[PDB]
């Protein structure tokens, strides 16, 4: 089985798995919509009671499965719980990352497309003070790129450039993945992460120099880091914070588990896991939190900045920030650096979310790495046409897989590993070979607190937030639901084939 | 490998494969729309130059593949032409029947649902002379059953009864298929075909007694059997006739090939194939042609009857005929007998079109018959939800698979078998073990005439009839196109897995 070559490589690859679009695009919007400072308390708590513990648990499950030649959940869940239902629940560990990849790689391709256009200077020209006269050109720019509906039909018409850039993006993902864990992903991470860090720091510095009649970047930081305890009673803020924690750390995606399946049996995961997690949090709150929000607040003030964040999920990063940059000397190039940053952040994450399917095809169906990578790319490429052309399909997939799915799967993996497999056996497995030991208190957090925390969250979620959304949607949401349910059925069939191949092979030996 | 137990069983199963909804629903509409008698000349010619020859060719290919343990085209095409492209082209032999099954079984379920409701008397009550006051209740009846759109959204809302009946229908198909070729399909055919014949004859007799101020059943027969040579120059009529010939004989579906793969290596296929084909033609022109059209003409006259046929594909069989029957004593029960006839005709055909996928899973992926049948039913059941809920999805699938697909595949199988594999080797393979020999003239028809006939047809088709339809359709057609293209990709992936299992198994022996 492949293995990470170096400790540093392992840490940077895991860091790249986590540090992505979630840090620079998702976090700012989530924090801004939920009162900035009021979002941070629940966020910090969620990191300590959910983020950290689940991270160790996934690293442990992955290393454990890898030692037996298995890197994905259908097999690993079965090793931890010899029950047919374990294999079925394990399918979510392939389904969630596949579905997220289907829309994540497309958004990633937009950042490459924008980077290219900003680099060559093929960008809108704002009319040298009206805020709408400056923002409109950038909104039209994004709308023409992805092809937002002008009529009443829920259809998108992406530009030819956008389509070709998606193809190029898939090619780049394949060019890294096809070389494997050590020579592909690990080698790339050592180049991408340092670049990402430098670009991010530079951008924060440039943003910190912004000052207008409406405010300064400093005002943005105070809005984000000023606590509002009167919001700690709001369930919505807790749901938002926990959701962000899962997404940003790649938890419940089956991705951390698959990467960890390449860690040697004796190798530490306690310190390595904690380091990867801490690196992501720094990139998120210090870098991601210091670019978009402060820039928006400085130019528009808090009230307007928050309104912009609520406007959409892409408004801030694809329309507002470049518009703001366009008002400064060298602003077009700064826009290029922003999109290039987003691209590398996205790329290091998309290779991580597609590796689970690759690992399954290699480990369970015995496909060569080449064939496994190519078929995975084909399924993602084909499936992405739904997100490219059907308005709101992206939103639907992000909801079921990227929001509900990850939380549900996180609770599922915890219950299989810490309750069914055995709390003490699990604790023993996590600490084995550790450079440091997990604080004793976390044994009780993992066994009682984390699972109770998530169970409640999911309950309040399903009875006070979904009944409304799961009934007021346009009929076209069923097209996406139908298709992703089919993807689940397809993956279940592959797991069935994998078990039949195992039986036949065994009976032959 | 399984084999048909008796010669009679083989003939009745093949006859059941062919005699279906195409005979009683499709033929009447096709003939009526294309000038009745004017349709029959091209139809007869198509049967002689296309129907008969391709039938022998498919039986030959199937028996040939079966002798080597292969019943589906991905493998058989490869045996006839050792080229990777042969395996890919062969995928259509699994894709076409799967797609047709996805809508065919649903229409079949409607006949069971209607049979049930007509039997118990839960049918509309026409107001005891206005033609619309009598037809409207039956139109509303069908519309409420399948859930035709009342607004502008292209969405269907089938009744709960219709949905449950579809489930029951799938169960019945599974209950026959799971028992296999001899104890399942063959045993059922010996019971279904005789029943079908008796019900059909009885219905023809009852229809022949109809006489109204507008005409008699006799007028219907003269409309159908009176030649109109001024239409022999119309390409559209030729396309219609050839299309019906393929559909009614199950040619280009990969279904005749799979059934023939269970015929013993030495067993005759010349006489058996010809008999199955002739039986279908009798059931089609004599039985199918003598029920719907004569009844409609007798009550409405020719002009109105033709208009009704053009109105829709289901108008005549699900609305008009029962409406006509309702005006006669015992008419509700006659309606029950009609739908029961359609159900048995459909059932004997749906088991035939689902067997190719079952044979592939058993032959190439080594699944047990139980597992192969259940997974096939699951894929069809799941996929059918698209046809159940998206208006016109059924039409789109029928077009690509049931109309264009079968013709294209028929030309493909002929060129692989008679040109690539070898005209003389093919001719030798067809006649081997024959109780009778194929007339010498057919050697030249198969090698030069049939392929030229179809090639021209397809060309005129693609440059004078599709450019118009492939551009004026509602955007929702892309949902169905997207999904069935995905089905093709899925099946291609399974063929890829089958070849890898073969390689690994071989290297182990
Ligand atoms: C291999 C899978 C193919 C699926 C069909 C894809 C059809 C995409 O079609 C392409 O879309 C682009 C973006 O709108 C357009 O700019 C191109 O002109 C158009 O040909
Ligand atoms: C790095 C890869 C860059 C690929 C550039 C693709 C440019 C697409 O090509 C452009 O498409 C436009 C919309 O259809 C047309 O109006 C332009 O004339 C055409 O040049
Ligand atoms: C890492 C990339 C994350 C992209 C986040 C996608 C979120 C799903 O999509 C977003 O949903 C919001 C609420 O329904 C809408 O207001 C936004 O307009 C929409 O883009
Ligand atoms: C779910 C995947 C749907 C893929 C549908 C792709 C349709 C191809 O793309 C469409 O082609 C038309 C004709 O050239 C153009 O008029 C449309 O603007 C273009 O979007
Ligand atoms: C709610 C989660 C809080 C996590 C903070 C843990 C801080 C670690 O706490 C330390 O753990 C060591 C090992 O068990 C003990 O020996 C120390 O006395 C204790 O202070
Ligand atoms: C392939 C497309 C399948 C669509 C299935 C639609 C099932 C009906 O879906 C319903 O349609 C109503 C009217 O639009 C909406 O108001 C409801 O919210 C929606 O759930
Ligand atoms: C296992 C695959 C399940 C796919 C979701 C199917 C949802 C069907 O839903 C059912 O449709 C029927 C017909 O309109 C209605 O009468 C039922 O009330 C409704 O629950
Ligand atoms: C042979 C199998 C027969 C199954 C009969 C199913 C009858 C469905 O049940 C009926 O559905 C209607 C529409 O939702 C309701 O209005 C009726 O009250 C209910 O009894
Ligand atoms: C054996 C069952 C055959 C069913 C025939 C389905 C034909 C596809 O569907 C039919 O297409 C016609 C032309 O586009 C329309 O006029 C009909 O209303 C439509 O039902
Ligand atoms: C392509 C397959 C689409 C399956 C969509 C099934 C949607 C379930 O069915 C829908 O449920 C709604 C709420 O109960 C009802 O209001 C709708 O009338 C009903 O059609
Ligand atoms: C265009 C297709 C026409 C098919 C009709 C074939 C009628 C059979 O024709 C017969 O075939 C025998 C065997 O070759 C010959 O010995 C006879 O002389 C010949 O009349
Ligand atoms: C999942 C749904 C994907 C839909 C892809 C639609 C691609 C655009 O498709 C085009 O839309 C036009 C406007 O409706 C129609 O007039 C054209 O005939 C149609 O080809
Ligand atoms: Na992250
Ligand atoms: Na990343
Ligand atoms: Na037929
Ligand atoms: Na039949």
């Amino acid at each position: 089985r492949e293995h990470w070559a170096t400790r540093l490589g392992l840490i940077l690859a895991m860091a790249g798995n986590a540090v992505g679009l979630g840090n620079f695009l998702r976090f700012p919007v989530q924090a801004a919509e939920n009162g900035g400072g009021a979002f941070m308390i629940p966020y910090i708590i969620a990191f300590l009671l959910v983020g950290i513990p689940l991270m160790w648990i996934e690293w442990a499950m992955g290393r454990y499965g890898g030692a037996q030649g298995h890197g994905t959940t259908p097999a690993i869940f079965y090793l931890l719980w010899r029950n047919r239902f374990a294999k079925i629940l394990g399918v979510f560990g392939l389904w969630i990352p596949l579905v997220v990849a289907i829309y994540y790689v497309y958004i990633e391709s937009w950042t490459l497309g924008f980077a290219i256009k900003f680099l060559v200077g093929l960008v809108p020209e704002p009319p040298p003070t009206d805020p709408d006269s400056i923002l409109r050109p950038f909104k039209e720019f994004l709308y023409s790129y992805i092809g937002v509906p002008k009529g009443d039909e829920p259809i998108l018409k992406p530009s030819l450039f956008a389509y070709i850039v998606f193809l190029i993006t898939m090619f780049i993902n394949v060019s890294i993945l096809i070389r494997g864990i050590s020579k592909g992903i690990e080698r790339f991470a050592k180049i991408a992460m340092p670049t990402l860090f430098i670009l991010a720091v530079f951008l924060v510095i440039r943003v910190f120099l912004l000052e207008t009649p409406n405010g300064t970047a400093a005002d943005g930081l105070n809005f984000l880091w000023t606590p509002d305890f009167e919001k700690l009673k709001d369930p919505g803020v807790w749901i938002a914070a926990v959701g962000q924690i899962f997404f940003t750390l790649s938890l419940g995606f089956g991705a951390i588990i698959t990467y960890a399946s390449y860690v040697r049996k004796d190798q530490d995961i306690v310190l390595s896991g904690l380091t990867a997690a801490t690196l992501n949090e720094k990139a998120e709150v210090i870098l991601g939190g210091s670019i978009s929000i402060p820039a928006a607040v400085a130019f528009f003030g808090v009230a307007n900045a928050v309104a912009i964040a609520k406007a959409g999920a892409f408004n801030l990063g694809f329309i507002t920030l470049p518009a703001i940059f366009s008002q400064t000397a060298g602003g077009t190039f700064l826009g290029f650096l922003w999109f290039f940053l987003l691209f590398f952040a996205g790329l290091t994450s998309s290779i991580a979310i597609m590796q689970p399917m690759i690992a399954f095809l290699e480990d369970e169906l015995k496909l060569s790495r080449k064939h496994a990578v190519l078929w995975t790319a084909a399924i993602v490429f084909f499936s992405a046409h739904l997100v490219m052309f059907l308005n709101k399909s992206l939103d639907e997939m992000d909801f079921w897989a990227g929001t509900i799915g990850v939380v549900f799967f996180g609770l599922t993996e915890l219950i299989i590993f810490f309750w069914i497999f055995g709390a003490d056996k699990a604790w023993e497995e996590i600490n084995r070979g550790g450079i440091i030991k997990v604080p004793r208190i976390y044994y009780y957090v993992m066994r009682y607190i984390t699972p109770a925390f998530l169970a409640v969250l999911l309950v309040v979620w399903a009875r006070e937030y979904i009944p409304k959304i799961m009934e007021e949607t346009h009929w076209t949401v069923w097209i996406t639901r139908f298709y992703i349910i089919g993807l689940f059925l397809f993956l279940t069939f592959l797991v069935f084939l994998a078990e039949r191949r195992r039986n036949h092979e065994s009976a032959g030996t």
